[PDB]
């Protein structure tokens, strides 16, 4: 499915994001517009390292989902699949587990810092635009 961005916005504030663990759902907006274009079949291979992006995230197979085909990794524990989800979870229409998946990713030392793309088109950016209009 493809959002429409206050729909999403509206998504994501019922499904608790605004605010987890110091992000405003402002810098989620910009997140999922840069990563997917709002799109939830989204996905990206890295050639470069044998890992896949999946959702409207863009959330990394190297420790966040199974996919099975990833590699470079030592897996300790649930170390590979912090998430507890097949990938094919993150590529579904309903968000819920994308966004469950998001959560467990913040929870980590890095935080927002865990994607490229905010750190290049959100941080220390007027993030307002992505929610205006939107009732949040
Ligand atoms: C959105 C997304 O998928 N982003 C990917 C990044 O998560 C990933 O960075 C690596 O993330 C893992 C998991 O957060 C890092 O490991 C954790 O590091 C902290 C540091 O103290 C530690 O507390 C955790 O125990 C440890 N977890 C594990 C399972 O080892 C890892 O350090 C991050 N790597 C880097 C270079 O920052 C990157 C790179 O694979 O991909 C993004 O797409
Ligand atoms: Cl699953
Ligand atoms: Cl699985």
């Amino acid at each position: 499915k493809v959002f429409e961005r206050c729909e999403l916005a509206r998504t994501l504030k019922r499904l608790g994001m605004d605010g987890y663990r110091g992000i405003s759902l402002a810098n989620w907006m910009c997140l999922a517009k840069w990563e997917s274009g709002y799109n939830t079949r989204a996905t990206n291979y890295n050639a470069g390292d044998r890992s896949t992006d999946y959702g409207i995230f863009q959330i990394n197979s190297r420790y966040w989902c199974n996919d099975g085909k990833t590699p470079g990794a030592v897996c300790r524990g649930d170390s590979c699949n912090a998430c507890h989800l097949s990938c094919s979870a993150l590529l579904q229409d309903n968000i819920a587990d994308a966004v469950a998946c998001a959560k467990r990713v913040v929870r980590d030392p890095q935080g927002i810092r865990a994607w490229v793309a905010w750190r290049n088109r959100c941080q220390n950016r007027d993030v307002r635009q992505y929610v205006q209009g939107c009732g949040v």
